[PDB]
């Protein structure tokens, strides 16, 4: 089974937030945390990426995008795992020094948002994802979303799409039972665009407002926030969609 030991072989470990949690539940205080959090995880994020079979392969800068238009589907994804395997799916896990009960889904101003995330949270137990389907959907994140102008070079791209697309199947298969599996997996698989575009909103809009009030986000994420979202949020990159 060598693409599922890989797989397993390179998933991240546990990352913290580094959130003080004896401070109160401001929105400040909560949103400072989060975007530290997700400048922990882009470090992960490249790393796992580049250690991913035949990634390589794609041309360098052609790497560095699909990271930069992947991450929020990405993140939100592997939270919702944890969440799932670790409260259950009424809070959401975002590292254990940083869950999120009602209230800070409140105070954060991200209430509905982070009920989209429960909803997806929830349907790994709804639909019993195994950690090998987990693993493999999570891959296919990756490449899910491309500049609607292609990438530099694209075939090489809708090959490597094409080959993880093929694992996935394999894992379900190892007919009717496979057919449905696959129709549920790739229904699961698009869900998660329209919840990572809602956050992409949220996020510019925050960076907007920080930088009205001179607060500055972690120095990856202002790049990526206000470079690259821009090009999601204005329809140059898409994602791309099973149905
Ligand atoms: C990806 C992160 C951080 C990592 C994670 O577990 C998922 C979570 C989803 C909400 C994101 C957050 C990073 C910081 C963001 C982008 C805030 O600016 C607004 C929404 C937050």
């Amino acid at each position: 089974p060598i693409f599922l030991n890989v797989l397993e072989a390179i998933e991240p470990g546990v990352v913290c937030a580094g959130h003080d949690n004896n401070q109160p539940d401001s929105f400040a205080a909560l949103h400072s945390s989060l975007n530290e959090l997700g400048e922990r995880q882009l470090v992960h994020v490249v790393k796992w990426a580049k250690a991913l079979p035949g990634f390589r392969n794609l041309h360098v800068d052609d790497q560095m995008a699909v990271i930069q238009y992947s991450w929020m589907g990405l993140m939100v994804f592997a939270m919702g795992w944890r969440s799932f395997t670790n409260v259950n799916s009424r809070m959401l896990y975002f590292a254990p020094d940083l869950v999120f009960n009602e209230y800070r889904m409140h105070k954060s101003r991200m209430y509905s948002q982070c009920v989209r995330m429960r909803h997806l949270s929830q349907e790994f137990g709804w639909l019993q994802i195994t950690p090998q389907e987990f693993l493999c959907m999570k891959a296919l994140l990756l490449f899910s979303i491309i500049p609607v102008d292609g990438l530099k070079n694209q075939k090489f791209f809708d090959e490597l799409r094409m080959n993880y697309i093929k694992e996935l199947d394999r894992i379900i298969a190892c007919p009717t039972s496979c057919s449905r599996r696959f129709y549920q997996l790739t229904k699961l698989l698009d869900s998660v665009q329209p919840i990572a575009r809602e956050l992409y909103q949220l996020t510019f809009d925050l960076l907007i407002k920080s930088h009205m009030v001179s607060v500055d986000f972690p120095e990856m994420m202002a790049e990526i926030i206000s470079v690259q979202v821009p090009k999601i949020l204005s329809g140059k990159v898409k994602p791309i969609y099973f149905h």
